[PDB]
């Protein structure tokens, strides 16, 4: 779905049934959080960066310019939580909070279309 253009986040309809039933790497990807920790975010021109970490450890992400964030400097998020805006790589998903996750995801973002 949708065509390389700006900034076109999603896939709607079918085109989207597709992409979820063979697992594939969306469009607009949403790079999720291996770590379950809190948040850090950064000013720099060029590109942005969220940072997750607990007592234990921060992980660096990379997010450019098109990427909406959808978490603020402060709480917690779980292991593959959405920490950009739109579609998430099953494998990913899979990797990161685990097969019952992705399991889960899979099912729900079907039944959204
Ligand atoms: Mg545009
Ligand atoms: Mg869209
Ligand atoms: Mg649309
Ligand atoms: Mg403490
Ligand atoms: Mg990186
Ligand atoms: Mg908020
Ligand atoms: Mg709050
Ligand atoms: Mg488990
Ligand atoms: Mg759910």
């Amino acid at each position: 779905t949708g065509g390389v253009a700006g900034a076109a986040d999603i896939t709607q309809g079918l085109p989207r049934v597709i992409e979820l039933f063979e697992a594939r790497r969306p469009k607009a990807k949403a790079v999720i959080s291996e770590i379950d920790g809190v948040v850090r975010i950064e000013e720099t021109e060029e590109k942005l960066s969220v940072f997750v970490e607990s007592e234990g450890f921060s992980k660096e992400y990379k997010l450019p310019k098109e990427a909406r964030l959808l978490v603020k400097d402060g709480d917690y998020v779980e292991a593959g939580q959405p920490l950009t805006r739109g579609a998430i790589d099953p494998h990913q998903l899979l990797e990161a909070k685990g097969p019952e996750a992705v399991e889960r995801y899979l099912v729900e973002e079907i039944q959204k279309v």
